[PDB]
């Protein structure tokens, strides 16, 4: 029959990581082929997609994070714990949508707000109100998805009052950059971050929890499911197996050691024994 699917992502290394993922682990465990396609564009472009699915021009299959689910379900930023988000877009986008949440790989990767570990200890800065406190004095350096969305800075800006002097919309390699060069002193860290654990930051608490869960989950279009049932299980082979610290090595390995994002997930998957070497 020579099925495929197509699994999407946004361009931006731990998003293509684990797409290369799911695709490995379809071709792996089932007859299908994968087509992966690279979207550019903010945290939208994927859902868009997915209603459309791979036969017209869209995706079968994509991870997203439960967070972002949840703000655009509600249509305003809620915080609420892990299962709360998970349950609440699983059920939600079913009815809906006619989209399955699979189980989520293991990790929270969370908008952060992050400062020099030296900028922390000169203010005694712990939480995101000790920051705000003294916002004006600061730039902020931020990836344009933590600017541009509900559940960003616009919503964090007003429930926290920050007054940062002004934003700087930055890729996400150049936000490390520019705050080591001091250039701004606040980036928008994320938390599965290859990068973060490797430049002297402080991540910041969020004390008045403004943000969601983001927990990362395969999702998929039922339609898919009801022509490849094997999918179910295969992708939720993937169930708890990337930690925090598994992701950020991983991110590590392509943007701190320059390694290629196939080679990084296909080497995690055997190297964790849920791909056998052919
Ligand atoms: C581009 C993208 O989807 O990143 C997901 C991580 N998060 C929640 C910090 C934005």
């Amino acid at each position: 029959a020579n099925d495929t699917v197509v699994v999407g992502s946004i361009i931006f290394t731990e998003g293509i990581i684990v797409a290369n993922m799911v695709a490995e682990m379809i071709e792996a465990h089932t007859d299908l082929k994968v087509v992966r396609k690279l979207n550019l564009g903010g945290v939208n472009v994927n859902f868009e997609a997915i209603k459309r699915g791979g036969a017209n021009n869209g995706i079968d299959i994509y991870v997203e994070y439960t967070g972002h689910g949840l703000v655009d379900i509600l249509g305003f930023p809620a915080t609420t714990d892990p299962e709360g988000a998970y349950e609440t877009v699983k059920k939600e986008y079913k009815r809906k949508w006619n989209i399955v949440w699979l189980k989520p790989l293991g990790f929270n990767n969370t908008y952060t707000l992050t400062v020099k570990d030296e900028l922390a200890k000169q203010y005694n800065l712990k939480t995101f109100s000790d920051l705000a406190k003294i916002s004006d004095k600061l730039i902020l350096g931020a990836t344009m998805f933590f600017l541009e969305g509900p559940d960003g800075y616009p919503g964090l800006q007003k429930l926290y009052n920050f007054k940062f002097k002004h934003t700087k919309s930055m890729d996400m390699g150049i936000r490390y950059t520019a705050i080591d060069n001091n250039e701004v002193q606040v980036i928008d860290a994320w938390a599965t971050d290859g990068l973060l654990v490797s430049h002297k930051l402080k991540i910041l608490e969020d004390d008045k929890a403004f943000f969601p869960p983001y927990y990362a989950a395969p999702i998929i279009r039922q339609d898919v499911l009801d022509k490849h049932p094997e999918l179910k299980d295969v992708l939720n082979k993937l169930a708890n197996q990337i930690s925090l610290e598994e992701m950020q090595k991983l991110n590590y390995k392509v943007d701190g050691e320059g390694q290629d994002p196939a080679k990084v997930a296909k080497e995690f998957l055997k190297e964790k024994g849920l791909i056998l070497q052919v």
